[PDB]
């Protein structure tokens, strides 16, 4: 099963050009099955995922509340802010506000909103420490984060790095009970997935992602799914600087259709 | 003296976009600031789906509701345009404000149909305008056959002026907690499918939360709140509009809304 998992995602990558990077883990964090597992790729908006986990730490240890008003103005908005845009003129968003927009429409002046808050990407860094995570890496807020520039290990995670950092939110113990179930919640209600790794599950599973779009051709997924009535975290990075958009996007799909049939066998 | 330049600005449009305006704008206790064609009746669409989440809100508030609560659901409730209806289906509900939230920034139908089947139907509906002091509106159909908008037929309408005075009762009249109030005002705000109608045409300094509606034969509405000025009105908008385009329909939209601001700022 795992030869020819490898053997598709090769083919894959001569076909498209391209550098798959994939990591599968139990809730445990114990290896499922792995694709250049340990190479470094360029996180892009898939921290965000992260970055609300920490918000839901702060708001969890009383540090944070999540109803918080954070005023900002036109400077926060950068490309791709839909919801902090619709929010400008009343002056702010919430703490929740900013996370969910994160999250689920990958907002980066949401994001930016946030990180200004925590005192900027080192604190981001110094979380994924805090759970475990000595790999994982944010240097700079959005959007230059998302530079991809060949070789830079700036603003890089490895998918296994990702894939045990995503078990150990969800099912390691590092938010509440409440919180856990919310942040899944959101991640199962993303708005910017419908084409990417959820397209190449069962439609029966129960999926949750958050996606990222980089320069230089990076489309990336990170996320949980439960098949079969057992929980899996997964961690997706690509790199196909020749395809268009769309074929990235149907790249990533593909992905999930190799996994697909690792695990139904 | 502006309100005749509003009313001839309106006609204006009337006449070149082969189009018909019905406009209702009230100060926060429902005393009308301007309006247009205000007692003609409309196809409400899916503006109804803001009326809506306040009857959710109001449950919560009472106490005979719980916004956590999981509402299961299989396909059989996925209709037409229900984009988190269908992302949530494997996991098997969706939260009574998980779907309200759906409903109102998304006008999720499927989301919307789920909130019909738990509060009894349209008749609950319905039930709810009369208890808040609206005697007009009326839904009588879930969605998507409730847009029909057949012309002439009375079924899931509302009158302009009857519907921004419920506008004004749910945000200022006190229909809910301050708590739920605010939540809503978030909601409209934070409305995902408004860029190109009513917001498009007011200025960029100007508070603005709002609900819109797309039905067949040409109907494109858009109703909420807007605050300029350091004061607050709420506002209906419901066009009929059946030989323009789609995207014509959404500046025509936005054309009242520029109009509106002519109004305001005079
Ligand atoms: C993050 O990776 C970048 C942003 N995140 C994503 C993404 O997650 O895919 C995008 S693309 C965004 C989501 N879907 C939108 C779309 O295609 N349309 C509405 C047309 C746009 C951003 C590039 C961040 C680093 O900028
Ligand atoms: C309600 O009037 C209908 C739905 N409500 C709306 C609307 O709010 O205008 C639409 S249009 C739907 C939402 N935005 C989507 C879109 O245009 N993009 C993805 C760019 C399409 C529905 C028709 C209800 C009666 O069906
Ligand atoms: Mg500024």
């Amino acid at each position: 099963e795992k030869l020819t998992f490898k053997t598709d995602l090769e083919k894959l990558e001569r076909e498209k050009a391209a550098q798959i990077g994939v990591a599968i883990v139990d809730p445990q964090g114990e290896i499922v099955a792995g694709h250049r597992m340990a190479q470094r790729f360029a996180m892009c908006s898939t921290f965000k995922f992260p970055l609300a986990a920490l918000v839901f730490e702060r708001i969890d240890s009383g540090t944070e509340r999540g109803d918080r008003k954070l005023s900002y103005g036109p400077d926060m908005i950068v490309e791709w802010s839909p919801a902090t845009e619709r929010f400008l003129a009343s002056g702010h968003m919430t703490v929740l506000e900013a996370a969910q927009a994160a999250v689920q429409l990958s907002d980066n002046g949401a994001t930016n909103l946030l990180l200004r808050e925590i005192g900027g990407p080192a604190a981001m860094t110094q979380y994924f420490r805090k759970i475990g995570d000595s790999v994982s890496r944010l240097d700079r807020k959005e959007p230059e984060m998302s530079d991809n520039t060949p070789g830079d290990l700036r603003d890089t995670t490895t998918p296994i790095a990702m894939a045990r950092t995503v078990a150990k939110v969800l099912y390691g113990g590092a938010l509440t009970s409440t919180s856990t179930h919310t942040i899944e919640r959101w991640l199962i209600g993303n708005q910017t997935g419908d084409a990417t790794l959820r397209a190449g599950f069962p439609k029966d599973w129960v999926v949750g992602e958050k996606t990222g779009t980089c320069a230089n051709g990076g489309r990336n997924d990170i996320g949980f799914f439960k098949a079969q009535e057992r929980d899996y975290a997964v961690a997706v990075y690509t790199t196909a600087p020749k395809l268009s958009a769309v074929e990235r996007d149907e790249l990533v799909a593909s992905v999930g259709q190799v996994i697909t049939q690792l695990i139904l066998s």
